[PDB]
């Protein structure tokens, strides 16, 4: 079943920002968002797409494992931490675009599109240049559909191998304390109107996992921090975390 809490609005207005912010209680089945609408309103998912990236290419044996670096290729770019080599961590970390661009070309066309279809990923539509769809391409997910994905990706019920899986939910490792884990992947789409931020993943708790997935107007840079600090907000109203 699902639940419409309108009072996370103030979470979103207090920053003069709008958005949703989905939550799933595994135990219980049971979803939550302050909008149904926006909720089921699919957008570009950007860097979110690293993690069906990732699962693909480890999959196909493009990414051998998680230490295998990716030279960087001398080109300096805007972003510092992508002017350096990476593994598979550290690309996830610092949303390195151009290594997951290298990726998606060896992956190709065909199988990406045969395997995001078996993921039943978003709209399943790559069209666009197959180094770049994911951010000003034809694809496009909602903040349900991330849930969706992530749930399956959590159970390792995803078409691809367990390892495959096992690797990427290290990959999306974020934070780690003794009250909670969060496994999740940030996004940020700018080429197509409206700039979004993402948020999407799951916190683990001792005897529960609670899925999330936000979105957000992002018409600056400045407000990407609102991204976590507005999803742990709501974890926090909603006392899934301290
Ligand atoms: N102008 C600009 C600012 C920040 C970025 C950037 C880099 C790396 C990661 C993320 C993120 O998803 O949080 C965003 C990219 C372009």
């Amino acid at each position: 079943e699902w639940q419409e809490n309108k009072s996370w609005n103030a979470h979103f207005t207090e920053h003069k920002s709008q958005g949703v912010v989905v939550l799933w209680n595994e135990n219980k089945q049971q979803g939550f968002t302050n909008n149904l609408k926006r909720a089921n309103q699919a957008f570009l998912p950007a860097s979110t797409f690293k993690i069906p990236n990732s699962l693909i290419a480890l999959d196909l044996g493009v990414v051998k494992d998680e230490h295998q670096v990716f030279k960087w290729d001398g080109q300096t770019r805007d972003i510092a931490t992508w002017n350096r080599d990476h593994n598979l961590i550290t690309a996830m970390k610092y949303s390195v675009v151009p290594v997951y661009q290298e990726f998606a070309r060896q992956i190709g066309e065909a199988r990406m599109s045969k395997m995001l279809h078996a993921f039943d990923y978003g709209n399943e539509d790559i069209s666009g240049n197959v180094d770049s769809f994911w951010l000003d391409g034809g694809i496009r997910i909602s903040a349900t559909e991330q849930i969706s994905f992530l749930r399956k990706l959590y159970h390792n019920k995803l078409h691809v191998s367990e390892r495959s899986q096992r690797i990427v939910k290290q990959a999306m490792l974020t934070e780690a304390n003794g009250d909670y884990i969060i496994r999740a992947k940030t996004g940020y789409s700018t080429r197509i109107e409206p700039k979004i931020g993402w948020w999407v993943g799951w916190v683990e708790l001792d005897d529960n996992v609670w899925f999330f997935a936000m979105n957000m107007d992002m018409p600056t840079s400045d407000g990407l921090g609102l991204r976590q600090a507005i999803t742990k907000e709501v974890l926090k109203q909603e006392k899934i975390i301290p």
